[PDB]
């Protein structure tokens, strides 16, 4: 574990700048796949994880890295964060401003994020009993980031696109 | 595209915030996977992806995605950055104060990162031109992030790791 302050606060913005390359070179490789380029996507998903890996290093430097159940619960407080108090205020601060595109993105979220701290505290529970969860595949909506487990809408609630535009992760 | 300077701000931070939630959760996926929960993970994993959306979405109302060749330059500036000025003085830094995990983390990425920003270059000369890469396949040292098309070196020249390490990206 690092200890020293500044070398801290610097592998913290190391993460936070690893996984905003990371983010932008997954974005790009979508991008770069629609404009039929294939192997420049290829490209930034390989130099995306090439980031990850940097990211992790970083991450596991800090000693942030725990067993499953720790690892959930950083993730039920950052959830609890985002949806509680950032969103709503970032929300609301678009609205205040006029700035309609912000606030769409930060709707989704809004609606899109509740869910998320609800599903890691219930896997919290059973990996801390010594098991895993038992879920067959998770619907992520591809425009507004809508989430469900097992069972989903015809039509997700949030930005209405229909279940077969879904992202299934199984 | 967003305009206003705190909604701006705030659309930033929402980024960077999404990109660090996607990043633990595929980080967590991983630690998942290691400790017998293949189903926590899939929902780590499937998370992950729900936080890639909202980044994305943020990253587009801010105006940051445009074209394959454009998107590359931004890839060459973000590399730059981190090669010339950001890692070499954290490493520094690490050195000074001692914290020898930091500076292996950040001499791994001071020597792995080099290649990414001229990949991105003749990457960026093809799509210019409206062609692709001709690049077969990119393997990733999964322990540093070492970074080799097409071929991966008999042992990765930085950590040591085993030609056999290396992550596939075909
Ligand atoms: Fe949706
Ligand atoms: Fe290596």
């Amino acid at each position: 574990v690092v200890k020293r302050t500044m070398t801290k606060k610097f592998l913290e913005e190391a993460f936070a700048g690893e996984s905003m390359a990371h983010m932008r070179y997954l974005i790009f490789a979508e991008k770069a796949e629609q404009e039929g380029f294939p192997n420049i996507a290829k490209l930034f998903r390989a130099i995306a994880y090439a980031e990850f890996v940097h990211a992790k290093n970083h991450f596991i430097a800090l000693g942030k890295l725990g067993k499953t159940p720790e690892n959930l619960q950083m993730g039920i407080e950052g959830e609890t964060f985002e949806v509680e108090e950032m969103y709503p205020v970032y929300n609301k601060a678009a609205e205040f401003q006029g700035e309609k595109e912000a606030v769409r993105t930060t709707h989704y979220a809004l609606e899109a994020e509740k869910i998320h701290a609800e599903l890691y505290r219930k896997a919290k529970e059973k990996a801390e009993k010594g098991e895993d969860i038992e879920i067959k595949k998770v619907y992520i909506c591809p425009i507004c980031g809508y989430t469900a487990v097992d069972e989903a809408p015809e039509y997700c609630p949030v930005c209405g696109a229909p279940k077969e535009k879904f992202v299934v992760f199984e």
